[PDB]
């Protein structure tokens, strides 16, 4: 298929976040749409790779729970095109806002977290970033996943992660970890490590092994299967975490009791 836009077809309009490297403006091409571009005069080799690559993923997914890729442009200045969304970041709900979710609705949000990331791994990706900014819920409503990173962390990076290893330390098993910790956010209400001020100290501690999300802090409602399933994706060696299919199986099946 072509994904190519034509050229001045898209229409650019207030900005809506800026990474050096890229920036997102809320844009009109048949009907509203968001678009990530390097308004830098000159595409660099760098960044000739940032698009390259980020195109190369995105072309790959079509899922309700995948933020939607549109298109791609070149000419006036290299782009990429996603649909509009009306809603917040996940963390901007949890961390950012006074906002109570009903259980069901955090439930059902992991639910469909799980279902978009077990898209993604089928699929033979790495997200490589799971957190909950990258969360997006539309409409308030739905879950859309994606890479709103505008600088390319550390509270859901998995240990083998945090220490350099083999320098191929990312795997769906690393993502299964930072899965994990969403879920720690989303029934305790808290990020991890939320009385340990210096962040220099999680960085080793984590990883060494001393320090892993006390769990004491889950609030009193989330389901036994559920804590249980989340301390399996924290399990700190590779091989101890679940995989994704496995972990949308369970969740599918703490929901169906809860209903
Ligand atoms: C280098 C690179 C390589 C791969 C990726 N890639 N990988 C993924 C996976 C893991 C989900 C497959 C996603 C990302 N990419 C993104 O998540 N990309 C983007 C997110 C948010 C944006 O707009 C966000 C703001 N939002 C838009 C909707 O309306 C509300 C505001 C975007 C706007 C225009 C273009 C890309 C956007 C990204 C970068």
């Amino acid at each position: 298929d072509d994904w190519e836009i034509p050229d001045g077809q898209i229409t650019v309009g207030q900005r809506i976040g800026s990474g050096s490297f890229g920036t997102v403006y809320k844009g009109k091409w048949h009907g509203d749409v968001a678009v990530k571009m390097l308004n830098v005069t000159a595409p660099t080799p760098q960044q000739l790779q940032a698009f390259k690559n980020e195109v190369g993923v995105l072309r790959k997914t079509r899922h309700v729970n995948i933020l939607l890729f549109m298109g791609y442009s070149t000419k006036p200045q290299l782009a990429i095109v996603t649909q509009w969304c009306e809603g917040s970041s996940l963390y901007h709900h949890l961390h950012a806002s006074e906002t109570k979710f009903e259980m069901k609705k955090l439930i059902d949000i992991a639910r469909q977290t799980a279902r978009g990331m077990d898209y993604l791994h089928a699929k033979s990706i790495i997200h490589r970033d799971l957190k909950s900014n990258n969360i997006f819920l539309h409409e308030d409503n739905t879950v859309k996943i994606g890479d709103f990173g505008l600088a390319t962390s550390i509270l859901w990076m998995a240990p083998e992660v945090i220490r350099m290893q083999d320098s191929n330390p990312y795997s769906f098993q690393s993502d299964v970890y930072a899965f994990g910790i969403v879920l720690y956010e989303l029934m305790t209400g808290q990020l991890p490590y939320s009385n340990i001020n210096n962040r220099d100290q999680i960085i080793e501690m984590v990883g060494r092994g001393s320090l892993s999300p006390d769990l004491s802090k889950v609030r009193s409602n989330c389901p036994k299967r559920m804590k249980r399933l989340m301390a399996e994706c924290l399990k700190k060696k590779r091989d101890e975490r679940p995989s994704f299919p496995r972990i949308l199986a369970e969740i599918e099946e703490l929901a169906r009791e809860l209903s």
